[PDB]
């Protein structure tokens, strides 16, 4: 019942290393990945194992940090904005599916505050 995970390899498009992409992997992803609340966000939502009714009927653009980490490690992103959009999608999905006060929402909000603190120091 789960869909295949988001693509993470980039076989047909060009690749580049930029200072912003370096910061996104070394600082932003690394800081959130090591956070105590990271585990639920480290791989695609398994709606079957988690018993999440209608998850993939409600969430049509799933995203997670395991995918973002692999995308950065595989040079899937050409522009830093593509990666920032993926983090935003991951948080937004959680807020859409869940309710205020749910444990997962409080965890996502703490991770998003940390994301915003780090994104404030994104370079040029
Ligand atoms: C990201 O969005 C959501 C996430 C989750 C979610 C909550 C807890 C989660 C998780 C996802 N993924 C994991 C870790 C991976 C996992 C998944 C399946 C069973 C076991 C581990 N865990 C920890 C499980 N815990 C610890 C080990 O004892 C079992 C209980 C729930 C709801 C809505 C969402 O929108």
């Amino acid at each position: 019942m789960n869909p295949p995970p988001p693509e993470t390899s980039n076989p047909n498009k060009p690749k580049r290393q930029t200072n912003q992409l370096q910061y996104l992997l070394r600082v932003v992803l690394k800081t959130l990945w090591k956070h105590q609340f990271a585990w639920p966000f480290q791989q695609p939502v398994d709606a079957v194992k988690l018993n999440l009714p209608d998850y993939y009927k409600i969430i049509k653009t799933p995203m997670d940090m395991g995918t973002i980490k692999k995308r950065l490690e595989n040079n899937y992103y050409w522009n830093a904005q593509e990666c920032i959009q993926d983090f935003n999608t991951m948080f937004t999905n959680c807020y859409i599916y869940n309710k205020p006060g749910d444990d997962i929402v409080l965890m996502a909000e703490a991770l998003e505050k940390l994301f915003l603190q780090k994104i404030n120091e994104l370079p040029t």
